[PDB]
C-alpha cells in the first residue's frame, strides 16, 4: 500500500521536522518504497512539513555538466567549447546520480536554481532567492556558496535512506579546514550571462576527496569517513520516512565536527 502524503508528513513530524525549518534532503527513493503519486508525493510532504516559512535546499547539479570533459585544462577543449550546451538554470535537468527526487524538486513551481552549473543548488521557500545567489565559479561548496548560507541559517540535513557519503554540506568543512595537501581541480563551465553563453574557467577544492588518501575511487571519501565517525558518536533523531531509515542532522554541528576531524588528523 503506497505511502500517502499525510502519512509521510506525520513521519517527518515524528522525526523532528518543524514548520519553519530549513531542510536539505538526501533521498533514496528505492529505500522509501512506493508512493501514492510517485516521487512528487514525498516532495509535497517535505513542503508541507517545513510550512510556508520553511525552506528546502537540494544539491541537484546538472545532468550534462562538462566536468570530466574540461577537468585539468586551463580552457575548455575546442570541440567542447564549440558545441556544449550553455547552462540555463530554469531548463537544465538535475544530475540523476545525486537522487531522482531532485528533478521533481527543481521543477516544482517557484523553485529557484543557482548559477553554478556543476554545483547547482535548488531551493524552495521564502529564503530560496537568498539561498541560491550568489553561486560563483570558484565557490562551489565553501564560503559564499548556498551551503555556506544554509549553515548560517540553522540548516537541518535530512537523510532519507541515503548513505553516509551523501552529505554534501561536509564539502564546506573540507573547504575551510586548515590542513596541508588539499586537492584542487580546474574546470570550465558554460554560463548564460544576459542570454549570452560565456565559458568560465576556475579552480576549486576537489569535491571527490579533499586529500589524496580520501580520493581513491574504490575507497570511502572524506565525507563518508567524517559522516560515519559523527553518526557513530552523536545522538541524532532517527526513524522511518516511508520505508526508509532516516536521520535529521544539525548541519552546523556535523560541519563543525568535520573541520575538527580534518584538522586533528592532518598538519596545518
Ligand atoms: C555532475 N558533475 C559531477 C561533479 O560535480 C563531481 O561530483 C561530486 C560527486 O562525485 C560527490 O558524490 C559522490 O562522491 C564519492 C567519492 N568520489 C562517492 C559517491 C558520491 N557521494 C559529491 N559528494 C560532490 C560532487 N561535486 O564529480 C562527479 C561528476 C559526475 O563529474
Amino acid at each position: 500500500t503506497p505511502w500517502s502524503k499525510s502519512e509521510l508528513v506525520r513521519q517527518l513530524r515524528d522525526l523532528g521536522v518543524r514548520s519553519g525549518d530549513m531542510v536539505m534532503p538526501h533521498v533514496s527513493l528505492r529505500a522509501v518504497g512506493p508512493l501514492a503519486d510517485g516521487p512528487q508525493t514525498l516532495v509535497d510532504a517535505l513542503i508541507e512539513a517545513v510550512g510556508p516559512t520553511g525552506n528546502i535546499l537540494a544539491f541537484v547539479s546538472w545532468r550534462d555538466s562538462p566536468y570530466e570533459q574540461t577537468l585539468g585544462h586551463d580552457a575548455p577543449p575546442a570541440a567542447i567549447a564549440q558545441s556544449w550546451p550553455a547552462f540555463d538554470p530554469d531548463h537544465a535537468p538535475a544530475y540523476p546520480g545525486f537522487g531522482a527526487i531532485n528533478e521533481f524538486i527543481r521543477t516544482y513551481p517557484g523553485c529557484r536554481r543557482t548559477a553554478h552549473p556543476d554545483a547547482s543548488m535548488a531551493a524552495i521557500g521564502p529564503d530560496a532567492a537568498w539561498l541560491v545567489a550568489p553561486h560563483e565559479m570558484g565557490a562551489a561548496y565553501g564560503p559564499r556558496s548556498p551551503i555556506a548560507r544554509f549553515l548560517a541559517h540553522a540548516g537541518k540535513i535530512l537523510s532519507i535512506g541515503a548513505g553516509p557519503d551523501a552529505v554534501t554540506a561536509l564539502h564546506y568543512a573540507e573547504a575551510v579546514a586548515r590542513i596541508e595537501g588539499k586537492r584542487r581541480v580546474t574546470y570550465s563551465m558554460p554560463l548564460l550571462r544576459e542570454g549570452k553563453r560565456v565559458w568560465v574557467t576556475t579552480s576549486d577544492w576537489d569535491s571527490n576527496g579533499i586529500l589524496d588518501e580520501y580520493a581513491a575511487p574504490d575507497g570511502p571519501d572524506a565525507v563518508e569517513r567524517i559522516a560515519r565517525d559523527y553518526l557513530a558518536r552523536t545522538r541524532v533523531a532517527q526513524g522511518p520516512v516511508g520505508g526508509a531509515q532516516s536521520r535529521l542532522i544539525d548541519a552546523a554541528d556535523i560541519v563543525s565536527f568535520g573541520i575538527e576531524w580534518l584538522e586533528a588528523r592532518h598538519a596545518a
